[PDB]
């Protein structure tokens, strides 16, 4: 349980967007949650500028009553003593919008955003997500219109807690434009969350356990990620 080789906030994204909340008029744009409980494959590139880039392969799917995210995650041509691994960025977490694009070939969704941590002298580090997710099921899903999620969050910590670990709380928002489908009806009330990342970032190997719950009526996810 050792100290992670990057920062916390670069791992947030990486760390279950079936917890936004799409206000009633929109319900019939929630992709994430219409694929449930069969759940969809969700693949990442994340280029931090004037550094290296992260790929991520995650599956997200219920198990028992439990909403699963299960990462890998690859990071290469980091600078060792640039933002990332030199460890120069600040503990929080900017508001991003995340848009949202149907993918009609793949039956699924992309997504766009660039992501703006705080470095602590100031300055800011860029990292440009590409995103793309895939049903795992055979069944029909919601396609979206374009759209996009508002994010607010806050970082904390366990004064208790010895190890390596990262407190977070956040609330998403769909915004830009009854069920709209069964997979939608699994979150109707507080549901708890499982992630697992294995990681490997210019070689250096970590791995990350998370665990709490999510609330998607509200729009909030709160959890508490130890290195492993």
């Amino acid at each position: 349980g050792g100290k992670l080789p990057v920062p916390w906030p670069t791992l947030v994204t990486t760390l279950v967007q079936c917890f936004s909340r799409y206000p009633d008029h929109m319900k019939r744009h929630d992709f994430f949650k219409s694929a449930m409980p069969e759940g969809y494959v969700q693949e990442r590139t994340i280029s931090f500028k004037d550094d290296g880039k992260y790929k991520t392969r995650a599956v997200v799917k219920f198990e028992g009553d439990t909403l699963v995210n299960r990462i890998e995650l690859k990071g290469t041509d980091f600078k060792e003593d640039g933002n990332i691994l030199g460890h120069k960025l600040e503990y929080n977490f900017n508001s991003d919008n995340v848009y949202i694009t149907a993918d009609k070939q793949k039956n699924g969704i992309k997504a766009n955003f660039t992501v703006r941590h705080n470095v602590e002298d100031g300055s800011v580090q860029l990292a440009d997500h590409y995103q793309q997710n895939t049903p795992i099921g055979d069944g029909p899903v919601l396609l979206p219109d374009n759209h996009y999620l508002s994010t607010q969050t806050v970082l904390s910590k366990d004064p208790n807690e010895k190890r390596d670990h990262m407190v977070l709380l956040e609330f998403v928002t769909a915004a830009g434009i009854g069920s709209a489908s069964q997979g939608e009806e699994l979150f109707t009330g507080v549901v708890p969350i499982l992630v697992e990342l294995d990681g490997d970032v210019n070689g250096h190997k970590f791995s990350v356990r998370g665990e709490g719950e999510g609330d998607a009526t509200i729009g909030k996810l709160t959890l508490k990620f130890i290195s492993t």
